[PDB]
């Protein structure tokens, strides 16, 4: 067994499709469409699904918003350079939330986020 | 880079990793407490934290309610046999809210099911 994807609905398909390819350095997987239901799905992430977890991006046509809840906290993605992409985000349509830094009682440089759609986003810059 | 994990608040701890170990079969890779901002965390996976993504289930101390709202979609797990799975859900703290079956147009099996929470969880199935 294992974690496939999060599903997260968003309000424009191709702004967060650019979001998670041009800003957070992913690659756009496989993209569908469902006439019957008018919905569209994109799913992205760093590598094949066979291998690991993604991003499965649900666009409801028509729906351009949301109410986030209080309930999902955020998708924590491990990042090469914490600093770079606070400023690839600030420039790019994203908010920084929490600037890139050490985290509170350690050294590992950490940052938070949000997407357009206002997901929250935390960065870490983290056998072999 | 790579997906790390995707944080959920919980309204009992204990209630959601007693969920996703024994009935979900992932294992309890870590927990943490901090009395500054009061909550505890606790990881729970099918691999470690540097293999695979996983779950952050986050407890905030005294917070036993939250609003899921409508835009967090659900989480994805493979399951060997959905069927069972889905039974075993729903004896155990769970709700089926998709029974097991083939997706329309396809042969590929799967449920949708709810975890203490409320949650949404995708189990998506890999001559009897
Ligand atoms: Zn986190
Ligand atoms: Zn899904």
């Amino acid at each position: 067994m294992r974690l496939l994807h999060t599903m997260l609905r968003v309000g424009d398909l191709q702004r967060s499709i650019d979001f998670y390819t041009k800003v957070l350095g992913m690659k756009l997987l496989r993209t569908s469409e469902n006439p019957e239901y008018k919905y569209s799905l994109a799913f992205v992430g760093y590598g094949p699904e066979t291998e690991e977890a993604v991003i499965e991006l649900t666009y409801n046509w028509g729906v351009d918003k949301y109410e986030l809840g209080t309930a999902y906290g955020h998708i924590a993605l491990s990042v090469d350079n914490a600093a770079e992409a606070c400023e690839k985000i600030r420039q790019n349509g994203g908010n920084v939330t929490r600037e890139a830094g050490p985290v509170k009682g350690g050294t590992t440089v950490i940052a938070f986020v949000e997407d357009p759609d206002g997901y929250k986003i935390e960065l870490i810059e983290e056998g072999n």
